DNA sequence: TCGTTCAGCTTT
DNA sequence: TTTATACTAAGTTGGCATT
DNA sequence: TAATGCCAACTTAGTATAAAAAAGCTGAACGAG
DNA sequence: TCGTTCAGCTTT
DNA sequence: TTTATACTAAGTTGGCATT
DNA sequence: TAATGCCAACTTAGTATAAAAAAGCTGAACGAG
């Protein structure tokens, strides 16, 4: 049939995949792009060349990431059109997914200390959010949803929203390199913040993970540090955590703590992407 | 030749397949849905487009589960047709399978107790069945056919109808959370129920599994409980059983009692090691 | 091109896959069958119907196993013809692999005892081969290649020929159910057999695993036992071993001993295929 | 347009790709093999049959490794052509990749020692390089560029040219099996070799990695040793290093020293548990 | 009888 | 070797029927 | 009556397989005793 | 300022 | 989530060349 | 001379990705102070 008409149908299909809200939002945005990019002509007649032209359009503006996702979504949409008997061949499969390297810079312990310090004039919860993150290795989304009720007998219970992974973290952790004590930290969060969520606003209410990430970014700018390519973000406290615990305790610990069943993912958080010189220990 | 003339030939093939009556019946029904869902056109002319159109018709009515099974069958009949070369291509293959999350809700020990209470208006066998179903964790079809002679020197022998699994359950088991003694439950059965089968109708004869199920369902409604997704069914007493024994004794045990030939059917403590 | 000509070419390809000798022998036999079964016509023109006809031919003689393998080999041969630009579509893929259930009957401990006893008038090594097999769970091929030099400090070292799996078996094993002691058994093999291979001939030479299997079969017939479908074979001492150790020690032990990384395989050796009633233990 | 007119366009694309000179050179060579292996016909007319024919030509000469890489490149150039729609289909895709087992043989500590002995007729730097290569486990290209200034407070800093990995090796390591002291080996280097790079030519200047390799190869022959499959090469001193450290210290350590961002590059004791 | 290889099948 | 899928054989329940 | 079955159209749930590779099984014919 | 949602991008 | 494959960037060495 | 490089055509070896799903990042515009 026709592309835009099929994309209308395609959305409905997604509405039935049982994917999470954020996932659907992401997909919708890719389709919207596909609508502006490609004509409303018979699917059978949409050429690899035309598809190629658009993607290159995004690649040329430096939006390789966007290109790669858009290409994926279109592709899958064709696979569904094929699965419903409209097309018969995937004109996208012949394309090559745009190759792009991660621009975001990793964060070194020192940088963390400068920022942590720069976050002086920031809402009291920032520093706390920061410490809790590095000492636990949990994503910010999960971080901001932890409730005091998830702590039972010295262990903090976490069910990662993104992966479903379940872990019990001992409140006895410590980041010797940064002088951070999980327990001491949770105690400052209990008094100074007091809320049902371990991390809370000045009004004792839970925060949106986007806000926490937003303030980290400001404190970062407030630090005056410079980086190659893109700046480190809040999420980077996760690899930092992994790399720090790596050298302090062990690979496996880092791997279990971050909730990485796979090694492809673990060896990735373990990478500093050239930020520093790895001083090899005879351990 | 034609779709329907073929569905006709296809049936007779299945009949020779060597499967159980129920399976065959399951198949026949899928075929009929196809008969009422597609034209009696030449196999060669039946489009993926058309097939999907039918398969979506079911999905739209939320009958995803059925869409999947009908698709499955359709493809099988087409393959058989290609074997006999009535066609060259299987147009069902390009179609995707509707994925569907089970909606049936689980049963918690508190609810069981609550349901057991509403059972009072029910025949006495409903309760004994429920109790027996949680303590022995067997399928309803297998419960309904247990005979007193299957018990020997403290063991209830069961050859599961669905999978052929053969097990010997020790008549000493006991569900702690619900206070059920397989010995006491069996005893009540022999004195109250009277018949050659452990579970038995008022007419002192074996009960149909469709009935046990149906009467439990009555009690469930009668209890007024509410659930998310579809309501728990008699078959859920088997999962409550699995889960309970899982904790009381062991996960390994829950498996052997239910009799799964696999391990196919959580919280990681992080040690500072 | 032409089928028989392509099959000639196809063999060469296999000669380059780096597969083991036995594997190549198996493949050759499937091709030979494909040669008798199908004409020497253009690949493009060999119909699913013709392919179907042959396979059904084998299925009707009760050689479902043969059908399924033959179908596989042909299929792969088409995939290679397709990969070299002769054909373009796999006329076999549309076929359905013949469905067949294992005919070989499992072996119960009692049956093992009757046979073991029946193997009285058998060469002294049989009984030994039998005990060593059940107490170790190793395949007969590996069994007959074990050298006294593979035992170091109470552990028997095994590198499975078929899988590459490596395990060190403690000479301290015991099959309480059959009254079999690995150590006692290895000792009888040392004196009574004396050879470089732990299992040896009356002339102190290694045996072919086919022979050991052959004598077990005779002792079996000599036992007078009857079975549904096909009789148990020597290999069945492996599942027996697994099922026995299952109830005596644990699932995992059985799983590690037999060298099964996967659970699909482990839960399979664990199955008795209806031979007996599984008396459930409260463990 | 035509295969060769395209290979021409294709090259300029690769040139803009942002890869290292050596990579680009690797690519150019594959292209030339293609130029001499296929007609300068219209892309549309180039068959899978033909491509395979060429790819097998290499396989037959036992150059499987090359067959694979040429195929890989060919497909990339075709994809780029489809992007610009000079074609609709990639006829390389249907072709399969030649799988090839590495034939190069490993190096054992006894052989290293034996080779080290034949090295006596070789420049003094060959030995120091060998020693340095086993104790530091770095790639030959990275060894040849180590400067004395990369050492600070007991650490040799290395930024691996191939992968960008940055490491600080402690100048206290020691290979037991071969009696090598990184401290003593470095010391011999400064007194005997003289130059800004730790390893250095007679002319007191940096050596090419192709040379170190080539002279080790000479010694290997000169030693008269024999191996299965191809003979071990200088790069094998890195594996001997990995393996030795694996046992002496730890597998984890062997990994960090070689600097692998992964764990990608045996005997299970059975406990009666 | 003790033992081995070739073949066409079945299992893992 | 293992995850997704194809086969199998249930179990669930509204309506109408048998006892 | 109530207590129970049976049909039918749905939804669940237990197992075996896929792919390739590499065994294992055992009738025959053969070799040294 | 403390905080939140919408969007179009980048990462995991 | 993970195994196979596509990209990258070496390293190996015979011949011929530079110093 | 020897000691070393350089080209070229091969063989090896280190990493990032695939697929889909589900985040995370942060400019804007907006809301209560």
């Amino acid at each position: 049939m026709t592309l835009h008409s099929w994309l209308d149908r395609y959305e409905k299909i997604l509405a039935s995949r049982g994917i999470k809200q954020k996932t659907l939002i992401n997909y919708m945005s890719k389709i919207k792009a596909i609508r502006r990019g490609l004509p409303d002509a018979p699917l059978e007649d949409i050429t690899t060349k035309e598809i190629a032209a658009m993607l290159n359009g995004y690649i040329d503006e430096g939006k390789a990431a966007s290109a790669k996702l858009i290409r994926s979504t279109l592709s899958d949409a064709f696979r569904e059109a094929i699965a419903e008997g409209h097309i018969t061949t995937n004109h996208v499969a012949a394309t090559r997914a745009a190759k792009s390297k991660v621009r975001r810079s990793r964060l070194t312990a020192d940088e963390y200390l400068k920022i942590y310090q720069a976050a002086e004039s920031s809402p009291c919860w920032l520093r706390l959010a920061m410490e809790l993150a590095v000492v636990t290795g949990q994503r910010v989304g999960d971080l901001c949803e932890m409730k005091w009720s998830d702590i039972v007998d010295g262990y903090l219970y976490v069910e990662q929203s993104k992966t479903g992974v379940k872990i019990a973290i001992p409140t006895a952790l410590h980041i010797d390199a940064l002088g951070i004590s999980m327990k001491e930290t949770l105690d400052k969060c209990k008094e100074i913040l007091g809320g049902e969520t371990i991390i809370a606003s000045t009004r004792r209410e839970p925060l949106s993970s986007g806000t926490v990430s937003r303030y980290f970014m400001r404190a970062r700018k407030a630090s005056g540090l410079s980086f190659e390519g893109d700046p480190p973000t809040f999420h980077e406290l996760r690899s930092l955590s992994a790399r720090l615990y790596e050298k302090q305790i062990s690979d496996k610990f880092a791997q279990h703590l971050l909730g990485h069943k796979s090694d492809t993912m673990a060896s990735q958080y373990r990478d500093d992407r050239g930020r520093e010189w790895d001083k090899i220990e005879i351990k």
